[PDB]
C-alpha cells in the first residue's frame, strides 16, 4: 500500500482553494439575492409614487432601481467568473490524471516494442519463408515420378496410346 | 513446472497500467454523463426563457 | 431559431 505523500498534500491544497472559491461564490449569490430584493422594493416604491401623483419621486425611485440592477449584474458576472475558475481547477486536475495514465501506458508499450522489435519480426518471418522453401524443395525432391516410372517407353507412349485406343474400342 | 519470473512480473505491470487507464476512462465517462445532464438542464432553461418572453 | 420552432 504505497502512500502518495505529495499527491495527498496537493489534494489538500486544492480542496482548500476550492472551498475558498465556493465560499466567496456563495457570498456573492447572497448579495445578488439581496440586491434583487432591493430592486423589487424600489419598483414598488416607484409604483406608489406614480399612483400618489408624484412623477419626480417615481423617476427618483426608478433611477435608484437602475443602480441596484446594475450592481446585481456586476455581482452575477463576478460569481460566474468564480465558477469559471473552479471549473479550470477541476479541468487541470482531470488533465493531469489523463496525462499520467497516458504516460504509464506509453511506458508499458515502449518496453514491449523494445523487447519484440520490428527487426526481430522481420528476422522471424524471413526464417519462416526460407524454411518453408526448403521443406517444399525437400518434399518435392522425394516425390519425383521418374522413379516409379523408371523405364519410360522408347516409342514415347505409342504402345500405351494404342492400348488406350484398344480399351476404348473394347 | 517452470516459473516464468520475468513474464509474471511484466504481467503484473501491464495489469496495473490497464487498471489505471480503465479507471481514468471511467472517470471521463462519468464526467461526460454529468456534462450531458447539464446541457439538458440548459436546454430546458432556454425553453423557459423563450416561453416567458425573454429572448 | 430551432428552439423557437420547437
Amino acid at each position: 500500500m504505497v502512500k502518495n505523500w505529495l499527491f495527498g498534500k496537493k489534494r489538500k491544497e486544492d480542496a482548500d482553494a476550492l472551498a475558498t472559491l465556493k465560499g466567496q461564490q456563495n457570498r456573492l449569490q447572497a448579495e445578488a439575492r439581496n440586491l434583487e430584493r432591493q430592486s423589487d422594493e424600489q419598483k414598488i416604491l416607484a409604483s406608489k409614487m406614480l399612483k400618489a401623483g408624484n412623477k419626480a419621486g417615481a423617476r427618483q425611485a426608478l433611477k435608484r432601481r437602475a443602480v441596484f440592477m446594475k450592481r446585481l449584474n456586476t455581482v452575477h458576472n463576478t460569481a460566474m467568473n468564480l465558477q469559471a475558475q473552479i471549473d479550470s481547477i477541476q479541468t487541470a486536475t482531470s488533465t493531469a490524471e489523463t496525462v499520467k495514465a497516458m504516460e504509464l501506458g506509453t511506458k508499458v508499450v515502449g518496453e514491449k516494442i523494445k523487447t519484440v522489435s520490428p527487426e526481430r519480426t522481420e528476422r522471424v518471418m524471413d526464417s519462416v519463408m526460407e524454411q518453408r522453401d526448403q521443406i517444399e524443395m525437400m518434399t518435392e525432391a522425394l516425390s519425383d515420378p521418374s522413379l516409379s516410372e523408371g523405364i519410360l517407353d522408347f516409342e514415347d507412349d505409342a504402345a500405351i496410346d494404342e492400348q488406350l485406343a484398344q480399351l476404348e474400342a473394347e
